[PDB]
C-alpha cells in the first residue's frame, strides 16, 4: 500500500502485477517470504541484458524480501499451449533459441548460472523478444524436474554453466515436438527417462560418471536412440545442435557462445509472434 493483482505462484514465492505509485509503471513484484542472499540478489540489479528480465529493485522489509521486475505479458509455456494445434513456426523457434543463447552467453561470461531454466521462467513480448527470468536466484537461496541436467540428478554439488545448456536443449526439443522431452515425475523417473532416450551413461561417454554420489552400478542399461526419432521433423543442423546441448559429459556439452556460431543459425531472423493477450 505504501509504494504501490496476483499472477500466480513461482519457485520462491508469489508473483503479483503491480503499479508503482511514484512512476505509474506496471511491474511484476515477487514476494519471497523468508543477509548473504540480500547482497547476492542485490548484485543481480547490475546483470542487465535485452534477453534477461530486468530486476529493477530488491527491497528487504518486515523480515520479507521483495524483488521488483520488469513485467512481461506471457510466458513460453502459455505461448506453446496457445500454439499446440499448429506448433510454433521454425523461424520463431530459431529466433527464440538464438536469443536465449545470447542471454545465457552474457550471464555465463559474468559467471552467473541460472540452474533452474524452464518454460515458466521464459517470458515473451509483442516485439518478438524472449527473456530469461530468475538468473542467480538458485545460488542465493511440485518443483519440475523435467529440465534438470543429469549431473544434478546424479548428486553433483558443483554446478557449471553446462546445466543451463542442458535445460535449454530440453526446451528447444519441446518447442519443436510440442511435447516435453523428459517429463519425469520423480528423480529416478527423470533419470530413467533420460537414459531410455540417450542410453545409460557409462565411463566411455562420461568419464567419472560411475563415481558420482547417486550413481548405482545396478541402473538398467538402455541403448541410445537416434535424434531423428526424438525431435522429428527438425533438420540435420538443428538435430546436430541439440545433440551437442544434450551430451552427458558437462565438459563436452556445447557452450552458449559456441552454440551461437552453429550452422543452424546461418539463416536466423527475428519474426514477430501474434500474441493473444
Ligand atoms: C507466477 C508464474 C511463475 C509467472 C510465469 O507464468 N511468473 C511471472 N509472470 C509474469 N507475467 C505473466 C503475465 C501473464 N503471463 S501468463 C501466466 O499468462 O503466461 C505471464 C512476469 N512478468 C515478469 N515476471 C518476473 C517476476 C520474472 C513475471 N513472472
Amino acid at each position: 500500500m505504501e509504494n504501490f493483482e496476483k499472477i500466480g505462484e513461482g519457485t520462491y514465492g508469489v508473483v503479483y502485477k503491480a503499479r508503482n505509485k511514484l512512476t505509474g509503471e506496471v511491474v511484476a513484484l515477487k514476494k519471497i517470504r523468508l543477509s548473504t542472499a540480500i547482497r547476492e540478489i542485490s548484485l543481480l540489479k547490475e546483470l542487465n541484458h535485452p534477453n534477461i528480465v530486468k530486476l529493477l529493485d530488491v527491497i528487504h522489509t518486515e523480515n520479507k524480501l521483495y524483488l521488483v521486475f520488469e513485467f512481461l505479458h506471457q510466458d513460453l509455456k502459455k505461448f506453446m499451449d496457445a500454439s499446440a494445434l499448429t506448433g510454433i513456426p521454425l523461424p520463431l523457434i530459431k529466433s527464440y533459441l538464438f536469443q536465449l543463447l545470447q542471454g545465457l552467453a552474457f550471464c555465463h561470461s559474468h559467471r552467473v548460472l541460472h540452474r533452474d531454466l524452464k518454460p515458466q521462467n521464459l517470458l515473451i513480448n509483442t516485439e518478438g523478444a524472449i527473456k530469461l527470468a530468475d538468473f542467480g536466484l538458485a545460488r542465493a537461496f511440485v518443483v519440475t524436474l523435467w529440465y534438470r541436467a543429469p549431473e544434478i540428478l546424479l548428486g553433483c554439488k558443483y554446478y557449471s554453466t553446462a546445466v543451463d545448456i542442458w535445460s535449454l536443449g530440453c526446451i528447444f526439443a519441446e518447442m519443436v515436438t510440442r511435447r516435453a522431452l523428459f517429463p519425469g515425475d520423480s528423480e529416478i523417473d527423470q533419470l530413467f527417462r533420460i537414459f531410455r532416450t540417450l542410453g545409460t551413461p557409462d565411463e566411455v561417454v562420461w568419464p567419472g560418471v560411475t563415481s558420482m554420489p547417486d550413481y548405482k552400478p545396478s541402473f538398467p542399461k538402455w541403448a541410445r536412440q537416434d535424434f531423428s526419432k526424438v525431435v522429428p521433423p527438425l533438420d540435420e543442423d538443428g538435430r546436430s545442435l541439440l545433440s551437442q546441448m544434450l551430451h552427458y559429459d558437462p565438459n563436452k556439452r556445447i557452450s552458449a557462445k559456441a552454440a551461437l556460431a552453429h550452422p543452424f543459425f546461418q539463416d536466423v531472423t527475428k519474426p514477430v509472434p501474434h500474441l493473444r493477450l
